[PDB]
């Protein structure tokens, strides 16, 4: 409904110290059908997967790193925390028909690929245009897996847009962006695109795809996000 899913503001860890991120839910309860997502943000918005649905560590994800439903929470654990740690953890939920994120927990850390979604760095449109985002995937079998869609405004939150299944051509759009995202695909080249129209300044942003698919971990591999700027 109006969910919002909300996360520590800030933990200060060092290295060996165990770590309890939490992420709960304004309907009073995260249960096993959120699918919840853990990702990690670096600087540069450099965006890694560490858990999904629930409690899957994925591949490559360091073993200091678990997550599972504990009460009426979400819990990311980092059992031996490391200095490279230090970033911003994100947990995401699916309420029947969308993602939300929650505002992201900042970890300080004191004591300081095969697969690849390819994301032009930059792109300039002029208010009232539309502009095209492409996002190409290697490594991978690009139809089995959704390309989701998400964006990340200066100094805010992430939103979900939306995401495409390429082999039943199945799309599911945010009601926040149905009227401003368009989403395809191209399978011969494993292209996925999104579509910005009526644009103004407001979407000024960085836009990322990362891959999913039905009981997958959602958000594993993210694209390096295209920072648009609408101006004149």
């Amino acid at each position: 409904a109006q969910a919002v899913v909300t996360q520590e503001s800030a933990l200060t860890t060092s290295p060996g110290e165990t770590v309890t991120l939490t992420c709960r839910s304004s309907t009073g309860a995260v249960i096993s059908s959120n699918f919840v997502s853990w990702v990690q943000e670096k600087p540069d918005h450099l965006f890694t997967g560490l858990i999904g649905g629930n409690k899957n560590r994925a591949p490559g994800v360091p073993a200091r790193f678990s997550g599972s439903l504990i009460g009426d929470k979400a819990v990311l654990t980092i059992t031996g925390a490391q200095t490279e740690d230090e970033a911003i953890y994100f947990c995401a939920l699916w309420y029947s028909n969308h993602w939300v994120f929650g505002g992201g927990t900042k970890l300080t850390v004191l004591g300081q690929s095969q697969v690849q979604l390819q994301q032009p760095g930059a792109e300039l449109a002029k208010p009232g245009a539309s502009v095209q985002l492409s996002c190409k995937g290697s490594g991978y079998t690009f139809p089995n897996y959704w390309m989701h869609w998400v964006t990340q405004r200066p100094g805010r939150g992430l939103e979900w847009i939306g995401r495409i299944d390429p082999n039943s051509g199945f799309i599911r759009y945010d009601e926040r962006f149905k009227t401003k995202a368009t989403l395809t695909v191209d399978k011969p080249s494993s292209t996925a695109y999104m579509q910005l129209s009526s644009l103004t300044s407001d979407d000024s942003a960085v836009y990322f795809c990362a891959r999913g698919c039905y009981g997958c971990i959602h958000f594993d591999y993210w694209g390096q996000g295209t920072t648009l700027t609408v101006s004149s």
